């Protein structure tokens, strides 16, 4: 149960404008204040929410800059009446001052003069911000509530919960005694903390934060309060701080319409002697700063696609006059404990800080058998497994420099390690990498361009071959090397490590052997994987010569080879690709959507398309070839139903394919034509139907028509093996 034993269990926001914490006080549930960031150079001796009301205070902390190392100050509102006051390394004595003085006021309301704070802040390194606040501290009260008592502070250990996972906690948790539930947010929302200087958009999708598309704006409070203040004294032909004029005659208004959803709020302002009714001055400011941020909110809702939007801080209570007309749009989730909005991130953290704180055969038991498929785009890769059948995945082309330290078919989906092999150059031959899909929500990355390069295709290729050791469990394995058209595959041979450093296999350290390697340069072997498949042994395929043809449909290219008794011959590359294709439907579809209300686009990446719109209707369509697919697009608020497009865009696909398929059938004149490639399931819609006319083969399994270049290659890799 009780942690104390002499802790503070408390949250920080710490911002350029407030301090606002949030902590467990005696009681066992929450209380919350906030002190601005001022300071003021103070003399040595004196000269609700009663606490922040005056604040003179020497600080003796080992945090400090020796010269307010033990020197007398004036903290936060009270500092505001100074003129020599300090407002936002340089200083930073203007942020731990005033925050020592919120720990000091805080374990003084639980009525302590000794607490150890495991401090759980957020950034608005960071074991490099926590060796900022480490150590022993004091606070001597010169003045105020507590005139003269002396509060020692402790930090030991602390989190800085910019991990994001701890910024959503206000809203599905509280604390009242015991822990509380307020999960009816989806799986991708978005976090908008109204500040008074700076709005914060946040989005998260999956779990983590997506700081692609995240923002910091200036769409503060400040500049219409400012405003409102200068009309005020426009009209009167005063308040001296912002924050005194929304306690004294905002923040009661608000609070009557937020008790009752009907109440009319009056702005009545008395100036020395006379009262004038500056309740429409008010009032115009308020709804501008509401228009502005649902403006700002929308934008960033389109930017984001969330399914969630959540909007807490205090420009929801200054702005509440307009601002409460997103509690009747769904999309948008206020928290209605709405008095709590702008403590929401130091609950956040307070709430993340107590959870821390309550803490014939094969044989192949030894050796990884895989064909190899390493493209432009994809590191696709087909490997045997345990069970003896095949597993196939593929990893994206992209790297990005990576942290060395920490800070189905998706072991890959959080792919961090760290690569040492002798095939490595540059300062690359030691450092860590995020690899697949992660260099591709980071900035510093690196895709293929149109050589070195080079580090660019031998990495994923390396945590491909690391994945699937990893995934058949065992902590090495000897690769005989299968990949396809005097090398540098003995950049390859030799051993390589890699180390996961993150991921499924955290703390897993995977390193490879190569010791053999085979091309399957002849072509015969590219075509392996139609006549045979391995399950558990090998078989030939259900249904099937002199000669045949060859056209795999991919992403950038569509490739035509010929093979005569087997051996390749006439062999030509289209960029007939599906990309132009698929970006052109995504081009149409942004299009339909450009209506009647409607920042970018729907859907994040090419990718994104596939794996979520298309490819799951696909799966229908094979399964049953009776079946209607359909395709719908839900964009923000709007759900349109696109199934013309996107089958348009198939169909066209598929004609030109079939077009392009024909000629090269024509001047080979090949047997057979074998369809293969992703471009097979993409176009698949038209590509069943015009199968039985022209005359060409697709294989079955055709839901692993993307990989049947690297199957193939594995039969060759298991068929050499087998002498
Ligand atoms: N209950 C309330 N009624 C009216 N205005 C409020 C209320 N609570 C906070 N505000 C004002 O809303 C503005 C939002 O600022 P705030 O969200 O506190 O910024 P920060 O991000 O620094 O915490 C502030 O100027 C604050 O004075
Ligand atoms: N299961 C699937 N359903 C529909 N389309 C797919 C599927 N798998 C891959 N695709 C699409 O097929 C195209 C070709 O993929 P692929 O042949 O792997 O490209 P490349 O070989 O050039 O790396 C890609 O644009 C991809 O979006
Ligand atoms: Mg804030
Ligand atoms: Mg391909």
């Amino acid at each position: 149960q009780m942690l104390s034993k002499n802790m503070l269990l408390g949250g920080f926001d710490t911002g350029n404008i407030k301090a606002k914490i949030s902590f467990l006080n005696e009681k066992g549930n929450i209380e919350s204040f906030a002190i601005p960031t001022v300071i003021a150079e103070a003399p040595p001796a004196k000269i609700k929410d009663e606490d922040i009301e005056l604040l003179h205070v020497r600080i003796i902390s080992n945090s400090l800059d020796g010269d307010a190392r033990s020197r007398a100050w004036y903290v936060g509102a009270y500092a505001k009446d100074q003129e020599d006051r300090q407002e936002p390394q340089k200083n930073k004595k203007l942020h731990l001052i005033p925050l020592f003085t919120s720990m000091a006021v805080a374990a003084a309301r639980i009525g302590k003069e000794e607490v150890s704070v495991p401090f759980s802040g957020g950034m608005p390194g960071e074991e490099q911000i926590l060796e900022m606040l480490y150590g022993e501290h004091t606070v001597e009260f010169l003045d105020g509530t507590y005139e003269g008592k002396k509060i020692k502070i402790t930090i030991n250990d602390g989190t800085m919960n910019v991990e994001g996972v701890s910024s959503v906690l206000a809203i599905l948790f509280d604390i009242v005694n015991g822990e509380i539930v307020e999960a009816e947010i989806g799986e991708s929302y978005a976090i908008n903390d109204l500040g008074a200087g700076t709005s914060d958009n946040a989005f998260f999708e999956d779990g983590e934060l997506n700081k692609k598309l995240s923002t910091n704006t200036d769409l503060g409070t400040n500049k219409y309060i400012d405003e409102i203040l200068k009309n005020i004294k426009e009209r009167f032909m005063p308040f001296k701080t912002r924050e005194d004029f929304i306690q004294r005659l905002v923040m009661p208004e608000v609070e009557k319409m937020i008790e009752d959803d009907t109440y009319k709020p009056t702005f009545s302002v008395k100036w020395g002697d006379v009262k004038e009714n500056v309740t429409d001055i008010v009032m115009d400011g308020m709804l501008k700063y509401a228009e502005d941020q649902k403006a700002s909110l929308m934008k960033f809702w389109f930017k984001t696609n969330a399914d969630k939007n959540i909007v807490v801080g205090g420009g929801v209570l200054f702005g509440y006059a307009g601002l409460r007309d997103l509690k009747e749009q769904d999309g948008f989730i206020l928290p209605k404990n709405i008095q709590e909005s702008a403590y929401f991130t130091s609950r956040s953290y307070l709430i993340a800080n107590l959870l821390e704180q309550l803490n014939e055969q094969m044989l192949s038991k030894n050796m990884l058998l895989g064909g190899f498929d390493t493209g432009n785009i994809k590191a696709k890769i087909s490997f045997l497994n345990e069970k003896g059948n095949i597993e196939s995945f593929a990893i994206p082309t992209v790297i990005a420099e990576a942290p060395p330290a920490k800070i189905k078919d998706e072991d890959i989906e959080l792919l961090h390690v760290r690569i040492i092999s002798n095939s490595l150059d540059g300062d690359a031959r030691s450092r860590a990498w995020y690899v697949g899909a992660y260099a591709k929500d980071q900035e510093d990355r690196q895709e293929p361009t149109v050589q070195k390069n080079k580090k660019l295709h031998l990495i994923p290729l390396f945590t491909s071959m690391a994945v699937a050791a990893a995934r058949i469990g065992k902590e090495e394995v000897s690769v005989p090397f299968s990949g396809g058209m005097e090398q540098i595959l003995e950049m390859l041979y030799g051993e390589h490590t890699v180390e996961f450093l993150d991921g499924t296999y955290e703390g897993k350290k995977i390193k490879i052997t190569i010791n053999d390697g085979t091309m399957n340069v002849e072509g015969v072997s590219s075509v392996l994987a139609i006549l045979f498949d391995i399950v558990n042994g090998e078989i030939v395929e259900v249904e099937g010569g002199e000669s045949y043809a060859i056209n795999d449909l991919g992403a950038g290219t569509s490739d035509n080879a010929f093979f005569e008794d087997g051996e390749l011959n006439l062999s030509t590359n289209t960029d007939l690709g599906t990309n132009k294709y698929i970006d052109e439907i995504l081009k149409n579809i942004k299009e339909r959507f450009m209506e009647n209300e409607i920042i970018e686009s729907p859907f994040k990446t090419r990718e994104d398309f596939i794996q979520r719109l298309v490819m799951p209707e696909v799966e229908k369509m094979i399964e049953d070839d009776t079946y209607k697919p359909t395709f719908s697009v839900k964009w923000g608020p709007v759900k349109e139903n696109v199934t013309d497009i996107v089958m348009d865009g198939m169909l066209k696909y598929a004609e030109d394919q079939k077009a392009s398929l024909d000629k090269f059938w024509d001047k080979t004149n090949a047997d057979k034509n074998i369809v293969v490639g992703g471009g097979v399931l993409f176009g698949y819609a038209g590509l069943r139907d015009l199968k039985e006319q022209d005359g060409f083969i697709l294989p079955k399994n055709i839901q692993e028509s993307a990989y049947f270049t690297s199957r193939s290659y594995l039969i060759a890799n298991l068929l050499e093996q087998l002498n």
